[PDB]
């Protein structure tokens, strides 16, 4: 017992979620390394995470240096998990050895889940399975569409800047853009956010106009911004488009209980 807390040669874990932070019911346990991890087997069984009430879990690994654990359905609200570290001095393969251990505890806040569906062009807020809010939406077009799928509310921003270069995309091409946005919720590792859209409110509830992200109007998005919380879970059904990738960063709910179950750690 040599521990670090989990704030929000060798190698350092850094686990999220953070020490004492709510998270919503989707936020999976996630500990990744600075270096990459020849022996995963020994990683994983050197993480020892504890969840009351109890509930039944697993490791998927989402690269070569970052690890995932969840529940086979949403986190019911109320759990509190704890995670374990125990990775100091720890053989983790082909010469390297864990850094320290680390620590953290979190607790899962209501199940909020907002479903856009590309039927209506709506998105519907849900807390705790009641509507608080709907808002009409506008997603990516045919030709850029967005993917169905569960997505994970990642990091939230008061005035950000998109740029599709980000994505491997120039901005000065087809589907290009370098665009100033406000209230922006992140939901996937690839790009797509719920965030204010201005220039396409006549639009939200009929058209989809957008490279990918679901437009809403300026209130709606400061809403979402306001209420929701990582973790917290938009569910996109519907669209011409495919699959938000399992491996994405917050498509881990797309992955089949029972392929991540199996886990792949070789």
């Amino acid at each position: 017992r040599y521990t670090l807390n989990a704030t929000a040669h060798l190698t350092m874990p850094y686990v999220m979620p953070g020490d004492g932070e709510v998270v919503g019911v989707g936020e999976p346990v996630a500990i990744r390394f600075d270096e990459n991890i020849a022996d995963r087997g020994a990683a994983e069984k050197a993480i020892k995470i504890t969840t009351n009430p109890p509930v039944e879990g697993a490791f998927y690994w989402l690269n070569n240096r970052e690890v995932r654990w969840r529940p086979e359905h949403f986190w019911k609200p109320g759990t509190a998990v704890d995670v374990a570290v125990n990775t100091y001095g720890v053989d983790l393969g082909e010469g390297m050895f864990g850094e320290d251990n680390v620590q953290t505890h979190f607790t899962i806040g209501d199940e909020v889940i907002a479903t856009a569906d590309d039927n209506t062009k709506i998105l519907t807020v849900r807390v705790n399975g009641e509507v608080v809010k709907s808002m009409p939406t506008s997603m990516g077009k045919d030709s850029t569409p967005t993917a169905n799928g569960i997505y994970i509310v990642g990091s939230r921003y008061k005035h950000i800047i998109m740029d599709s270069s980000t994505y491997g995309v120039p901005v000065n091409s087809p589907n290009g853009y370098r665009t100033d946005v406000d209230w922006a919720t992140q939901i996937s590792y690839s790009g797509v956010f719920v965030h204010s859209a201005p220039w396409s409110v006549g639009a939200q509830g009929h058209t989809n106009t957008s490279h990918g992200c679901l437009n809403v109007s300026p209130s709606n998005a400061q809403w979402f911004y306001d209420h929701v919380k990582r973790g917290d879970i938009v569910e996109v059904v519907n669209t011409v488009g495919g699959t938000l990738p399992g491996i994405d960063g917050l498509g881990d709910w797309n992955i089949p209980w029972d392929q991540w179950r199996a886990g792949n750690a070789k």
